[PDB]
């Protein structure tokens, strides 16, 4: 029948019934969110005697493929991950349901913008952000082992989960835009607010693009806002630009899509391309004052309050600076971020 048998919605989603018995095994409880992907779901495995969050994936030939990557993904990370200390959601098992692909993970809790919300985007402490940094940096460390080389491409704060509301432990999820180093270079992908300039210059990437991210990630965490909020692609590099100026010359030259946000004077010179809204002049949008490094931390919300000094923001925005290195060659890769004075 239509619509695979009345169990499917509108966008190929299975329609969530409460109670329902999946495979004589999961006890579906209710509905937990949804995703491009599909859902995710609330269940008691009966077998195992635990909770489990399934992912049931939309009804349709991309999503289903997209999945078929993440679970190959997952499966390979758990051939090195036995002991999981490295911080990526854990996937049990996989199963097919009524035309639904359904990924079987362990249970989290809510995402770092739910976390965010909580705070009504005031932001977390520095000591709770350099908590989730040194998680971050130790799971981009697992994921750059070279038998991975696995580059997410789309860390943001709804990817990462925490554990439990009443600890800082959080992991990564969500694998279905991922690949190894040697696969396919897509233009626009990653999240448009974390997309490295790399990719929005239409260059080749690996790792470093999560570094990126990273970096962005972090810096949101504690101000509570996006540091680059690009509305499409050409608002993104001016507002990237606005931060850490005019990208080196030597990166443009070889861009492929560099003409779409810069232009070459006579001289030779880089210049942003003029289109209205119109942009702080480059590099002019401290990063310093984002922060607010001598003046209380971000819009002046921790002043007088401990685990805040001078001495901690500038270690802070030393590793964020490094993180958003316009070259992929430098920025700073996992191994010695984790070695930073600001995690010392
Ligand atoms: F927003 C939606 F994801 F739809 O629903 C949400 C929203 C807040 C939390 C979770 C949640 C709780 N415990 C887990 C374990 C794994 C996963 C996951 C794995 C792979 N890909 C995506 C998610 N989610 N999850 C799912
Ligand atoms: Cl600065």
């Amino acid at each position: 029948k239509v619509y695979n048998d009345g169990y499917d919605d509108d966008n190929y989603d299975y329609i969530v019934k409460n109670g329902e018995k999946w495979m004589d095994r999961y006890e579906i409880d209710s509905l937990i969110g949804k995703g491009s992907f599909g859902q995710v779901v609330k269940a008691y495995d009966r077998v195992e005697q635990e909770w489990v969050a399934i992912k049931i994936i939309k009804n349709k030939k991309a999503f289903l493929n997209q999945a078929q990557i993440e679970v190959r993904l997952l499966e390979l990370m758990n051939k090195h991950d036995t002991e999981m200390k490295y911080y990526i959601v854990h996937l049990k098992r996989h199963f097919m349901f009524r035309n639904h692909l359904c990924l079987v993970f362990e249970m989290l809790s809510y995402n770092l913008y739910d976390l965010l919300r909580n705070t009504n985007f005031r932001g977390v402490s520095l000591n709770l952000t350099r908590k989730f940094a040194q998680q971050m940096c130790t799971a981009l460390l697992f994921l750059a082992t070279p038998e991975l080389s696995i580059i997410h491409c789309d860390l943001k704060p709804e990817n990462i989960l925490l554990c439990n509301p009443k600890r800082s432990a959080i992991k990564i999820v969500d694998f279905g835009s991922s690949c190894q180093l040697g696969q396919r270079i897509y233009q626009y992908i990653q999240s448009r607010f974390y997309r490295s300039p790399e990719v929005l210059l239409g260059m080749p990437y690996d790792l470093a693009i999560d570094m990126w991210s990273l970096g962005c990630i972090l810096v949101e965490m504690h101000t509570g806002e996006p540091l680059f909020s690009g509305a499409n692609e050409v608002d993104q590099m001016n507002k990237i630009v606005e931060v850490l100026g005019i990208p080196p010359a030597h990166i443009l030259d070889q861009a492929p899509k560099a003409r779409k946000f810069f232009e070459k004077l006579p001289d030779g010179t880089w210049n942003l391309k003029k289109t209205k809204r119109e942009y702080k002049p480059p590099g002019t949008r401290k990063l310093h004052n984002i922060l607010g490094v001598e003046t209380g931390g971000p819009g002046g919300r921790r002043a007088g309050e401990s685990g805040h000094t001078v001495a901690d923001y500038l270690k802070f925005k030393d590793l964020i600076l490094r993180m958003l290195d316009y070259d992929p060659k430098t920025r700073i890769q996992p191994y010695y971020a984790l070695q930073h004075s600001f995690f010392k």
